């Protein structure tokens, strides 16, 4: 009455959480998680150290199967927002990151649950900013005129697909947003591609998904040409 | 009597409260916060890579509605100082961040408590410092009479309007 619905809720669907382990109730089939990328910036490319440097926002979808509620107990509320430390999430990693440390590059502030039914959990969806790292090879056999491709790795370190799934979101102009890409003065952005690859571990017989990003980016020669 | 009347208000006030979630009482209205920016520096422009540092110092005033007491029972007490980590903050955004950690861009240490009444709650004051790193197009085709016009964008990271205002 003179307290918060919200409190009640979290006290009820918080009650008999563990979040040092993974949610799964259901034996028969993983957690899918689902994954999108819109890019904001190309900040630095860094030939002699084999680096590129990103600003992106990412979003990661899933159902949690242990935090279910119904809302006709809890006046109609259908929704709430709850700290990313209260949670289980997703190890999502990109493999190929030359940053150890994830508070420099990642901001994680809240997840907003909603439910599915007593019985059913509740779907989480997770938005963050984050700035990438990303080693790749450049070829500068062309140089001015050259255009690299640099590849970004996602999935999970160390859970196989039988317990996490992961899956890609795409745009309607293509697999990563760039309707609020931030133009650069010396690089131009071609196009974008995604593949989702299974892949088997080599001492087990276990699979793992990969999502692959693909960035083609040209070189802007003017300068170089008249200096 | 030997102790600070400010121990027994704020045990008196801590007692029910929950800072992980929005104290949001009143059904109808959302919590309306309101912001104000000074300027005190422009540290660096870097063109090359497209942003700007700025040193300014923020105020953000709302209204908490779990945190009303009435002064009569309390020695005629109608102020209280709390660490920034014992209540509820709103989480004021820059959208076009480039800081990833908010350590070496603000600095919170207390907020100031104002009594409405015992069943009316508190109003709330947070003044701190920052140092905002904002990414914003640059045109140098007039370098070097060129003028520059950079946007800082400010709101709520997760919460709508219904909510936070
Ligand atoms: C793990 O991934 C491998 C990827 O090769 C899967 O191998 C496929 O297996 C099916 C039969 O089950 C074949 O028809 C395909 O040709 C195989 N793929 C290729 C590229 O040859 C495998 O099924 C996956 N699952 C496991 C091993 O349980
Ligand atoms: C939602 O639940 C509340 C319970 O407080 C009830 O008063 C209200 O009529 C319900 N509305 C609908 C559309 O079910
Ligand atoms: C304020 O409250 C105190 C209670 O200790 C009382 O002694 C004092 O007279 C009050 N003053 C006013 C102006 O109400």
């Amino acid at each position: 009455p003179d307290i918060p619905i919200q409190y009640e809720l979290a006290n009820n669907i918080m009650e008999n959480y563990q979040k040092g382990l993974i949610p799964k109730v259901r034996k028969g089939s993983p957690i899918n998680v689902t994954l999108s990328l819109q890019l904001y910036q190309i900040i630095q490319v860094n030939e002699p150290q084999q680096y590129l440097l990103l600003n992106a926002w990412a979003v990661e979808r899933w159902v949690d199967q242990m935090l279910g509620w119904d809302p006709s107990e809890f006046d109609n509320e259908t929704e709430i927002m709850a700290r990313h430390d209260d949670i289980w999430l997703p190890d999502t990693t990109l493999y190929n990151s030359l940053e150890m440390d994830d508070s420099a590059s990642k901001k994680l502030t809240h997840v907003k649950l909603t439910t599915l039914g007593k019985n059913q959990g509740a779907m989480v969806e997770l938005l963050y900013p984050t700035i990438y790292k990303i080693s790749c090879l450049l070829n500068l056999k062309y140089f001015p005129f050259d255009t690299q491709t640099c590849r970004m790795t996602f999935g999970s370190w160390s859970f196989d697909n039988s317990l996490i799934d992961y899956f890609p979101r795409t745009f309607t102009n293509g697999p990563i947003g760039l309707a609020n890409f931030l133009e650069n003065d010396a690089w131009s952005v071609l196009g974008t591609k995604v593949n989702r690859e299974e892949k088997k571990y080599t001492c087990c017989p276990v699979n793992y998904t990969l999502l692959h990003y693909d960035v083609v980016i040209q070189r802007k020669p003017l300068y170089y040409v008249l200096n």
